[PDB]
């Protein structure tokens, strides 16, 4: 009896499970090659012929037009991992896929899904306790470890060629805009700006302790360089003001055509005169600046810039120390900010404004350079991750070794937790534990090593030498990730297991899929 | 650079392996609920609209219009298993599929298919050894075991309602046509005819120590019943014979128009006179019988039948002891066969000839009755299987318990063989051993029993009590198959493992699939 | 100005070279995974749905529907190699592709194709000299090496599971039909029949020192088994013969109807009586057998078979020693052949005739069994190669180590030959030599070993220990092929280089491709 519309597709029970799992697995496989130090990249081309070349899992899954629903749900694991910890986007998706693969073996063994699901929840919760226990507490601002966290982040990416320079820029940037409340640091990444410009190479990238703005000096006669700039920030337009209430001038005598025109000029000259009087020799305005206003500004030798982005005004304030004033009339010397140099400079032929040498900038800019626009964008993506993992360690003074060490550690301990629990749930906990091994595994795989062998050795060596024993892909054998400085924020593992677990459990609970005709 | 025509599709490596294994697995999953005493049936409607209702895996995979290359390969397994042993077609395919499923777990672990293939080959070869060892040597013609074999074969099929009767008919039929040369029996199933007529019920099916031909007595005046029949078998037509070489009569006088007519009449009369003179009272002719010959045959009180199939002539020869004569002229009394009764009877209002009560018939007929055409057709299929297993056991003198017992013994033993082999091969041997457990597992599954627990209890009981321990889908617990009388020919398992394994290995060696545009 | 019709495609110079070379390379990369002991198989499905599963390069390229012209030319390399030496079809193709790839490096360098061509011819000619010198001369009939040859040939193919049995059968078949004229052996492969029936496993395959025919005994009363059979071979139908010249019978009296009828009857009986008179108890007729002749044939207790294939009649003659007679009347006791047993046996339910126990059979049969039809076909193909390499060795008492030893030996030596030639031709000779390394490289690659490292170790070890050093794919290191018994005929390498080089040079001389519209 016709219940559903013609064209509606539907799968139930094993069908639903098999397809959902297979689709999540294929997605995971698709991106496992971006994982690690020998990670490779993808070139994505949308319908508009727009190109994206990247190593970033989240970006990849977000940019690809995915059809299958289970596949789409995997995009959420990467996106969340990304927002929360930066790195580990591939790891989360890869573990999710492997978790579902091991789950199916139990499904085919006729083990009820809720039992599998119960076991996975237990394993996931035990994994968080284990990660907290084995987490290496470090000094929130120890430039040493921070620099290590950064450099690790950048490894395996296009910009790894200059990981030392880039790591330095990121760590420095985070340290500078970091704010300490009471021993605990808090970091707002919005205070770190990334400015991009093709030209030169990635080597020439730099950290400006101030702000770099893609704008020009409004008038030709204004100074193109100011030494110890006294900076005024105004968001209101430097134009003839009109009331909010509707108004119109009623002219009744010829002498008024001039009196009103001179009044509007006077209003405009006073705004500029006021600015000058505060001692400001540099002015950034959010809205526009009329030609007349530009004229007096120049005559005063004051450098001005109009139509500045609200987000830039805010960074300018935080770096220079100036206070954004809404109406010019309220501008006072106390409001002015400072900058060792404010100068218009041409990059790749196009003018820009550098506000550098600020006292104790609370906002900073990393100027990215590179031989190509595509190179430029990927370097930016990598810097975003690097600055985020650095941030993570300053907010949570905890790190972990990489190389698959933590997942190997979890694998070992979860296996014993399974024995304590027993029953069919143990079968689920053990499978969850074995699933964690894809990380160590695909790390080797991507390096071109022998998966079966490497695992045997790493797990063995790990059992003999402890928590820091992971896989050194470059060397092709187990090693102490800690001694080698290959570490990552505790938050990376934690969030990855959380997102991977909850996604897997959700998919596992599905036994009926109903899709309407598109 | 184009190498291949458009419309050509291709899959390499993991893709190829994944698609081939999934197709084979799905085909195996499709036929698995037909397995065992709790097995169910399928209804197949082809393109023309013809309907087939059966439980036979071999018949099912043959009637289905399968597309995928890998699925078509599974058809070969069931088909070969069917020609060789009769029973075990579902079993062979299901093991085939599970074998591939367990293999993919090793493929996903990066174990080289060459290794897996070698290990599987080792387990397969070893399995045949174990089977030959644990096989129960029985008396080739033991009535009791033969009936058990036939009854086990029939149970789980549509005709199980009358398994006792049908098993009886099957065993008796094979015993009657068996040829012992030197202690070794040899059966030609072509000497056992299955005749079907809807009407009555299956309970009315019977064994005729002779033949039943779907033919009528050619002439109305001939006898419809003949007691102690002296049967003649002629294949040449009882009509005016014409030379092989072209010939024509040249009439040159009126007197010849009658002389040639009378000569042809004479020749015809002589054929019949000659037959009558041998003492024959019943005559079976392969070709036609001229109306005049019919007339004279009737005057002699001789019952004749024409256009009898060659296969029917040969069975009549083997049943009655008569000798097929090519030319009437060569017929002598020594060529005549015997029959306690030859008679024309109407089954479902349609006339048929019964040749029964023959001395020591070397060819026999099982007449199948049923309340429907579809029922009779499926009963026929069940009887073909019963006669085949009863046959396997008379040529081989070995049986095995069923209920999953053999596969459980094999799993246990092969698991130990894996250990002495060691290395990666051992991994494959272990997975091959475990694969064999789908039989015991699907038997419980089809019966609605908790697969996980049944399997643990069965393996436990087997290790304690031995070879005969299998699953009893009725008692819903492990039991001694031997004591319950649940046995099957040893050739069933031997062949099943051979076709399943050689098919699995072949599919496992495929890493490239190239299909043209249809 | 239009010269060529629309739809005509054209490529000149580098475009033409690039295209042809890329197509040839891709074809080569397509079959390289089938190379060696770890070689894998392909599944081919044509436009009609027919399925072929092989590892055989010649079969693969022959079944695929290739479009590009250069790719088709590669097919010829494989077919010729297959006809000349059986094994080495992948090697020839893979080397041709590699030769072309290395040559394009010189083309990009602007080295005139004429130079590359000259150099390649020089290297190819020297290669044959080197091969003739390093070839290990052996006893054309030395059983041990012969078995090593056959076994080496079978490894890496689907049937490798039973290489020992199949190697023995192959060697045996070839020895038994080989003909030594004057110390020099000559083998006609037409004397070895490959008969196949699905059922059992490949272990049940065997060698019949006689012939196996897929025919039945014509009459039901004839013997089904003849012990010390005296075999008659007639290729003329046992029927009423007719003149070649047109002829008709003109009947003028009624008594001629029976006289001519009787005359034809006597003609058939005379034929059969004549055959009986020779003492023959088994007769094989190429054409038909009239029913009356069958009747009399059966009365003489003579087993008869009709419609025997011409090629089968010829094998029976060579196996039994019988002489094929055209006209029955010419048959004499001296024409009769012998067989220890001629018997009708059923295989997979189908009747077949076995002619075994023949004196010194000059023709023989290898019966192939197996779990599926696809398995059997692949076994046959593996057997065709095995019997072909065994033949090469008996006809050329020379062999070579495999595992990539000859090609490594050639690379080293040809590299030196380049030095004594010098100049641009020398660049070509060095590239030719370098090209030969894809065999060792692809052997390692198919095993999943590290290609670059294995080449360094193998070449090194080879330089120190000698000719026999090749790659041990299973142990994963260099090894002495000769000691391992891994050898192949000298003809395989020779023909492979000849075809690979003559083909590469031809493609290399093409600077213009003009293809019409199909």
């Amino acid at each position: 009896v016709v219940i559903l519309p013609e064209g509606t597709q539907r799968y139930v029970g094993r069908d639903a499970q098999r397809l959902n799992i297979l689709a999540a697995r294929i997605i995971a496989e698709t991106v496992r090659t971006t994982l690690g130090p020998k990670g490779m990249d993808k070139m994505l081309v949308d319908s508009l012929g727009d190109i994206v070349v990247t190593n970033d899992c989240a970006t990849i899954l977000d940019k690809i037009d995915l059809q299958h629903p289970a596949a789409k749900m995997m995009v959420e694991v990467a996106k969340t991992q990304d927002k929360e910890a930066g790195d580990g986007t591939t790891t989360a998706v890869v573990i999710a896929g492997e978790l579902l693969r091991k789950a199916e073996e139990l499904l085919d063994q006729n083990i009820h899904p809720s039992i599998i699901t119960k076991g996975y929840a237990l394993a996931a919760e035990k994994a968080q306790e284990i990660l907290d226990e084995i987490a290496i507490r470090v000094d929130p601002d120890d430039e040493e470890t921070l620099l290590k966290i950064a450099a690790t982040s950048i490894t395996g990416k296009n910009a790894e060629s200059h990981k030392e320079l880039l790591a330095k820029l990121a760590v420095e940037a985070v340290k500078q805009v970091a704010e300490k409340k009471d021993g605990k640091y808090v970091v707002d990444l919005d205070n770190i700006k990334f400015e991009k410009k093709a030209g030169e190479g990635v080597e020439e990238s730099e950290l400006v302790r101030g702000v770099v703005i893609d704008k020009e000096v409004v008038h030709p006669r204004m100074p193109k360089r100011v030494e110890n700039a006294k900076i005024a920030l105004i968001n209101e337009a430097l134009e003839v003001k009109k009331t909010e209430t509707d108004a119109k001038i009623n002219i009744t005598s010829p002498d008024q055509l001039m009196s009103f025109l001179e009044q509007e000029e006077k209003m405009l000259k006073d705004m500029v005169d006021h600015i000058a009087q505060t001692g400001a020799n540099v002015v950034f305005v959010q809205k526009g600046i009329d030609d007349l206003a530009q004229h007096y500004l120049a005559k005063y030798g004051i450098m001005a810039v109009r139509r500045v982005k609200k987000s830039d005004m805010e960074k300018l304030a935080k770096a220079t120390g100036a206070k954004i004033v809404t109406n010019v009339k309220d501008l006072t010397p106390e409001d002015l900010g400072y900058a060792e140099v404010v100068e218009e400079r041409k990059l790749a032929g196009e003018n820009m404004i550098f506000v550098e040498g600020c006292k104790n900038p609370k906002a900073v800019t990393i100027l990215i350079r590179g031989g190509t626009e595509h190179v430029i964008d990927e370097v930016e993506r990598a810097l975003e991750d690097a600055v985020k993992v650095v941030k993570d360690v300053m907010e949570d003074g905890a790190v972990l070794p990489a190389g698959g060490a933590p997942e190997i550690e979890l694998a070992i301990r979860l296996d014993e937790y399974a024995k304590q629990v027993g029953g069919k749930e143990a079968l689920a906990i053990e499978n969850f534990a074995d699933a964690l091994k894809i990380i160590p595994k695909t790390l080797a795989e991507n390096a071109g090593l022998d998966t079966v062998e490497m695992l045997v050795k790493v797990i063995s060596e790990h059992k003999n030498r402890g928590l820091g024993i992971g896989i050194d892909v470059f060397e092709g054998k187990p090693a102490d990730m800690l001694e080698k400085g290959i570490i990552e924020p505790l938050r990376v593992k934690k969030q990855a297991i959380k997102s991977a677990s909850e996604a897997a459990i959700m998919i596992l609970r599905i036994d009926d899929v109903i899709a309407a005709k598109a």
